[PDB]
């Protein structure tokens, strides 16, 4: 069924000046860009998205480099968007991914992985509503 | 020479999904995107951005256009970005658009030009202005 994914370009991928290339990515792979925005993440934004891993070593790093320049959050709308997004990204740590994925292709580090997916319905929902008012989510 | 402008991707280049490609064309070209935001223009919108046309015959049509599904707006950033946009755009009507350009590739006609840019200095700090406060624009 179509489905609706929260998606990030992160700072390391917008650096790069390669934002159009990821989009191509999900474009080409059917999903349609529904909702966007470039902004530059609060300390009190990031930790409020990544709340879940407030305990965990790597939390304060995280929180550095995501909010350490500008990124394009989005909603990404298309059958069976949701999982498609994750096969699009390939594995969470770069040296994990197969050749061909976002992350295999653009990312340096498991923290600078180029791109973020929701991981589940669940997690979609709540993901986009972190970010995106309904009104502004633009169906087509 | 580095500047900023103006840039907007139209809703039948929204439409095509072709979001990334357009983007790519000024990413590779130097220019970096240091604001951007996907709407649905209103009426009130449109009709703001384009105050200058309002007495003109296709004021109706144009408005019609813009509002008629969702635009990408941004910013762009880099050496000469105005000249530099106005050359990757290439002629306002796609059938004089020289090969290579956005709206020789991409645009139906001159009706659904793909994409936008300011077309001078003045009008890229009124435009800019107009769709973006200082602290969305992100320079890099």
């Amino acid at each position: 069924a179509t489905e609706r994914t929260l998606s990030i370009i992160k700072p390391d991928a917008v650096a790069k000046n390669v934002i159009g290339e990821i989009e191509s990515r999900f474009e080409k792979a059917g999903l349609k860009i529904v909702a966007a925005k470039m902004l530059q993440l609060s300390q009190e934004q990031a930790e409020g998205f990544y709340a879940e891993h407030k305990e965990r070593p790597f939390f304060g790093d995280l929180v550095g480099f995501m909010t350490s320049g500008p990124v394009v959050v989005q909603v990404l709308e298309g059958e069976n968007a949701i999982a498609a997004n994750r096969d699009l990204m390939g594995a969470t740590n770069p040296k994990e991914a197969e050749a061909g994925t976002i992350r295999a292709d653009y990312a340096q580090s498991i923290d600078a992985n180029a791109v973020h997916g929701s991981d589940s319905p669940e997690s979609a929902a709540r993901e986009i509503a972190y970010f995106f008012a309904e009104s502004e989510i633009c169906s087509r």
